[PDB]
């Protein structure tokens, strides 16, 4: 009664081949199918031999669910998968892209653009490590990260998900990979997948390739660039990812010179698989195959053909699984897609699952639940937040006393602005909901809360969200901290051609700073029109989207640590200059890439 694929002491490739040779076509196509938890049930999983589940943004068992609730849900689905004839465990994926960010009480780290500002790849490794633990806390084994897009135009709604417009910084930050997955062995062959075991997660280098190079930063659009520029800007960090054993790669919705990435055999099979020697699995984006056609979904039969022939291995359906499986079965049955292509896809998927230990530990560890939101991880997020901050101005004239660092002891201070006491705004997109949200959406510390935690007990702190000029002038304030910026956004909703922050933002800054010396904290996912904010402000800090730990902001305001962040993108003078990147011929920045003022700790 011995079955070699079930023997944990056997080599991964032997186990993969042993299982593959036993599988029916239905079982094989099943492995290639990923479905939303929203459409999953025990019978669906079992009857269609489903390979994977995901949560999209905001796809949660309920609002406020505990780590245990998540474990029980994942285990519930796994039990059904394990009960099939062959007992192949599913892999469960989620967007844990700045912590385990769909989950209430999870540590929320700074978004990627802020992390680029740190120039600290080891910090990003440690964030990978902590994120893996908080993902495993919820029973999930797979994170759709890192986004290694090189955003070349801040008008893109996902520019905050890119570490930098400079591929060299993005390359350096692929250290997230061995954080999430564990360090690869001494001997390791570049392109093989790796996950250390049950305390780590499979990672996903996304979105292949040129997602950050689209025309006018239009999300999912066309990236017009010759092969030399594709390979010089958008590709390099994928080779770093191969070298670190990234387990999966997700394909972009975007096109390269008119060709849909989800139909690009030359790049997916010819380049990623056959040239970079990637041996993990390739996954679609969410209805990415549907969007090959215009309109999307208008020829699903072609979507399946073109994508699977291009070399994709697993399809993030995520809803219409019966139609996907029916169509792909018909294609194989009619010889339109050869069995060799199906077998390659399934070999890859199994290779990842076996390598990562999923056949040995298919179920959640309840002892891991307490990892969620752990104070050690929050302390790391607080460090990352502080290191991400870029000091742009610290005095209106070169002769003024520097405003920062501010004194913790003062009779009375003002904290103001739409973003001073709003946890959701300081986290941005991909936090609790897909688009992010407003207000107190999870566990954390706002800027107001952090100021109150920081200051001397004799310092009276007044909050006013949008005070008028008289209020400020009459208040007897020593100084003000005023926080304003962008609202949360994700993907296409963030595409923005004007890059001006919503009012009241500027008007509040002008009222506050007109009455008392002020430090302006600008929360944004990218550079935004800033000359008016600068003109009003004594000091101005680009804080990006710093996450749940607002104390990282006050650690630098009040001088516990000096400012060290440096712009990881160009700051433009006007959006009519765009695209404008470091190294261009017409480079006329307000602040060049690398710019950042410093302070010393007090
Ligand atoms: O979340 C999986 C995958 O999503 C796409 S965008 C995705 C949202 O989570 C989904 O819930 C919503 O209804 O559709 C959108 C796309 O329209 C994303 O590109 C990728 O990074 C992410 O891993
Ligand atoms: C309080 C303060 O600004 N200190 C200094 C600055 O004047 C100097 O350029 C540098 C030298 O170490 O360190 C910082
Ligand atoms: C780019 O966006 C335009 C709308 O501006 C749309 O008509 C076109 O289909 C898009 N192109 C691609 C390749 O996605
Ligand atoms: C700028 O564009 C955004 C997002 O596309 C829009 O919501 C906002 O109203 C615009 N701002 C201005 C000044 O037109």
């Amino acid at each position: 009664d011995y079955v070699l694929y079930k023997d944990a002491t056997k080599p991964v490739e032997d186990r993969v081949a042993d299982l593959l040779g036993r599988m029916t076509l239905a079982e094989k196509i099943g492995q290639m199918t990923q479905i939303e938890r929203l459409v999953a049930t025990p019978d669906v999983l079992r009857d269609n031999f489903i390979g994977s589940l995901l949560s999209g943004g905001g796809s949660v068992p309920r609002k406020g669910a505990t780590a245990k609730e998540w474990q029980d849900m994942v285990d519930g689905f796994q039990k059904a998968c394990m009960s099939t004839r062959l007992g192949i465990p599913m892999i469960y994926g989620i967007d844990a892209v700045h912590g385990q960010n769909n989950v209430y009480g999870a540590t929320i780290f700074p978004h990627n653009v802020g992390l680029g500002a740190t120039r600290d790849p080891y910090l990003v490794k440690r964030i990978g490590e902590a994120t893996a633990l908080e993902v495993r806390a919820t029973g999930i084994q797979y994170a759709f990260a890192p986004c290694i897009a090189v955003c070349r135009d801040p008008r893109w709604g996902r520019c905050y998900e890119s570490y930098s417009e400079d591929r060299r910084i993005v390359q350096s930050m692929t250290e997230l990979i061995p954080g999430l997955q564990g360090d690869v062995p001494k001997d390791f062959t570049s392109g093989m997948p790796f996950v250390a075991g049950k305390n780590k997660v499979a990672a996903c280098a996304k979105h292949f390739v040129g997602d950050g190079g689209t025309v006018d930063g239009i999300n999912e659009n066309n990236t017009i660039i010759n092969r030399e520029g594709l390979m010089n800007i958008h590709m390099p960090a994928y080779k770093n990812a191969m070298d670190k054993g990234v387990s999966t790669v997700m394909i972009s919705y975007s096109s390269w010179n008119g060709v849909k990435m989800h139909a690009n055999q030359d790049l997916v099979t010819g380049y990623l698989k056959d040239t970079l020697k990637f041996k993990g699995f390739v996954i679609s984006d969410w209805e990415g195959i549907d969007r090959i056609t215009t309109p999307a979904g208008s020829d699903y039969s072609y979507s399946v053909k073109a994508s699977i022939l291009a070399g994709l291995d697993m399809i993030m359906v995520p809803n219409k699984y019966q139609q996907f499986i029916s169509i792909l079965t018909g294609h194989v049955n009619g010889g339109v897609i050869p069995m060799s292509r199906i077998d390659d896809a399934v070999t890859r998927i199994l290779r990842v699952k076996f390598t990562m230990g999923l056949f040995e530990n298919p179920y959640a560890d309840p002892a891991m639940a307490e990892q969620l939101g752990k104070q050690e991880h929050r302390d790391l997020a607080r460090e990352a937040a502080r290191k991400s901050l870029v000091l742009l101005k610290n005095g209106k004239t070169s002769t003024d006393a520097p405003l920062l660092p501010l004194p913790k002891k003062a009779p009375k201070i003002l904290v103001a602005g739409s973003h001073a006491d709003n946890l959701g705004y300081q986290c941005g997109g991909w936090t609790i909901e897909h688009q992010g949200d407003t207000g107190r959406t999870t566990v954390g510390t706002t800027i107001l809360e952090a100021v109150k935690a920081a200051v001397d007990p004799s310092t009276v702190v007044v909050f006013a969200e949008n005070p008028d000029a008289e209020f400020v002038k009459s208040g007897g304030f020593s100084y003000a901290i005023v926080a304003v910026g962008e609202h949360p956004y994700t993907e296409t909703k963030g595409d923005n051609l004007n890059l001006t922050i919503p009012e009241p933002g500027l008007s509040t800054v002008q009222a506050v700073c007109g009455g008392v010396r002020c430090a302006t904290v600008l929360i944004s996912g990218r550079p935004v029109v800033v000359q008016p904010l600068l003109a009003a402000s004594d000091a101005l800090v680009a804080a990006w989207l710093p996450g749940s730990e607002g104390q990282g902001v006050t650690d630098a305001l009040f001088g516990d640590f000096g400012f060290t962040g440096r712009l990881p993108r160009t700051w433009f003078k006007s959006v009519d200059q765009l695209p404008m990147n470091v190294g261009d011929a017409h480079y006329d920045p307000l602040f060049r890439l690398g710019y950042g003022l410093t302070t010393n700790a007090t």
